[PDB]
């Protein structure tokens, strides 16, 4: 349109006028995704951007979100032809794809920096010509609506998105980059990432958006960061607003990562009556084994990053072992390395300063420690463990680094006759392991005094020693 109902609550003039508008909008046969996002991007931009306006609230007029709206539509109705693409009956072909994507990708400045917050939008894209990776998909899927084109969706990963179009989503597209200047995958199909079992395709088990699922991620994707010390608490007071409503409507029902936001959000700012983080990030993980085959590392990260906060050892240790269980059933790929630089910081720097806290209370005489507790040490060998087998699953090894130094370190918190409790069963607290690595280390890991070469010999598959 814009349709004469989608502008009567304009002017927005406060996050409770916009929450009444996407409340509107999901309640619509398909809610307009430009406009969302349109909208959400004005009050980012004047929130967390360009904080020049002279109310608390950047009143929205519907005159300029009107002609930002009709600068985009224009935009991509003017580019894509789809009188060049028939159409086989509410199936997109290829090609139409690939055409709004290249309009999309085509769009953009030549040159930005590709990680900057806030270019997010489709307000970013209006009036900047920049977008961050998943802000072209998302622009895509926009441009689709836009279009008449209802089967193009969404698709998104744990650290990925992509578009699925044609009869119950079945046809996968490429439409944006992934990492850095790697390949230009735009218009395949996902099948191969599928195939690999690498973790950014989640061996198929990734979000399937209808549109309401897409204005989930637009309002996860809100950015409320000023700068690097300092949030917009209006925008994020919006952001749990918004995620409370689709909640409450029932689409945060598949989207684990919005239900650990949210947990996260409430931490900070618990809205009253409503259920406990704890709550929230055991929903997520409930979530992802009900959808998504338990395929999924943030519904347990998210859980052991507030266990974690909490000072709980033992339980973020638990959710850490969880989430290697997770991991280790897929084959680490390049492409995966931003959940292996999240396990390298877990693996050597936050497990080392949270045994290092328990050991000084220990060290002093204090019984109950984390550190006498054997299913924290079986916990913490599982955790190693996922990783391993994960990274067996590749075609080259040579991971250095971290692993070595605090793993052996962190092994040496527990007391030999602590560690001396975990019994390692081999299959054909208890544990079994995985990967070929922890395999051979097992008599290594319960020994009274920790061998540190010959731990580090076996992690890193080095054969052989200092020859003086
Ligand atoms: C909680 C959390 C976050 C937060 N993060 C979670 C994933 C969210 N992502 C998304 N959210 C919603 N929708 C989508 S859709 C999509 C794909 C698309 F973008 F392509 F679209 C992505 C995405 C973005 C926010 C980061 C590191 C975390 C934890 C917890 C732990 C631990 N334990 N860690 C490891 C760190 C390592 N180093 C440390 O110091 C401390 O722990």
């Amino acid at each position: 349109g814009l349709k004469a109902a989608q502008k009567t609550l304009f002017p927005l003039r406060s996050i409770d006028d916009v929450v009444r508008l996407f409340a509107a909008e999901l309640g619509r046969e398909e809610p307009d995704l430009v406009l969302l996002s349109l909208v959400l991007g004005f009050v980012e931009h004047f929130l967390a951007v360009n904080r020049v306006g002279l109310t608390y609230f950047p009143v929205a007029d519907l005159s300029i979100i009107a002609a930002l709206y009709a600068r985009f539509t224009a935009q991509i109705r003017g580019a894509v032809d789809l009188s060049l693409y028939p159409r086989e009956g509410g199936v997109s072909s290829r090609e139409l794809v690939k055409k709004v994507s290249d309009v999309i990708w085509n769009s953009l400045s030549r040159s930005y920096f590709k990680d900057r917050a806030h270019i997010q939008s489709l307000f970013s894209f209006i009036t900047g010509t920049k977008l961050d990776s998943s802000g072209v998909a998302f622009a895509v899927v926009g441009a689709c609506q836009a279009l008449g084109l209802r089967d193009v969706h969404l698709a998104l990963s744990e650290d990925h998105a992509w578009v699925v179009f044609g009869p119950n989503g079945e046809q996968t597209a490429e439409v944006t980059w992934h990492g850095k200047g790697n390949e230009d995958r735009r218009g395949q199909t996902v099948n191969a990432g599928v195939a690999e079992r690498s973790w950014l395709y989640l061996k198929g088990s990734y979000m399937r958006c209808d549109r309401k699922m897409e204005v989930a991620f637009m309002v996860c994707a809100i950015n409320p960061s000023i700068d690097l010390h300092t949030d917009s608490l209006e925008l994020l007071q919006l952001q749990q607003k918004l995620l409370w409503l689709l909640y409450d409507l029932g689409h945060l029902e598949r989207y684990p990562m919005a239900l650990g936001n949210l947990a996260d959000l409430e931490e900070l700012e618990p809205t009253p009556g409503r259920p406990d983080p704890l709550t929230l990030y055991h929903k997520g993980i409930a979530s992802a084994k009900t959808y998504y085959r338990d395929e999924h590392i943030y519904p347990y990260m998210y859980l052991a990053g507030y266990h974690c906060r909490n000072r709980n050892v033992r339980e973020a240790l638990q959710a850490w072992a969880d989430t290697a269980t997770v991991i280790q059933d897929y084959n680490y790929c390049r492409e995966d390395e931003e959940i292996y630089k999240e396990f390298f910081e877990v693996a050597n720097d936050v497990i080392p300063n949270l045994l290092k806290e328990a050991a000084s209370l220990l060290e002093a005489g204090s019984q109950g420690s984390a550190l006498q507790d054997p299913e924290c040490f079986a916990h913490l060998l599982r955790f190693y463990d996922g990783i391993c087998k994960w990274e067996e699953g590749s075609p080259t090894p040579v991971l250095h680094v971290g692993w070595a130094t605090f793993l052996v370190q962190s092994l040496g918190r527990f007391e030999g006759q602590v560690r001396q409790k975990v019994r390692i069963v081999s299959v054909p607290p208890v544990l079994t392991f995985q990967s070929e690595k922890m395999k051979g280390m097992k008599e290594l890991l319960v020994a009274t005094k920790i061998n540190s070469s010959a731990i580090k010999l076996q992690l890193t598959a080095q054969s052989q020693v200092q020859m003086k």
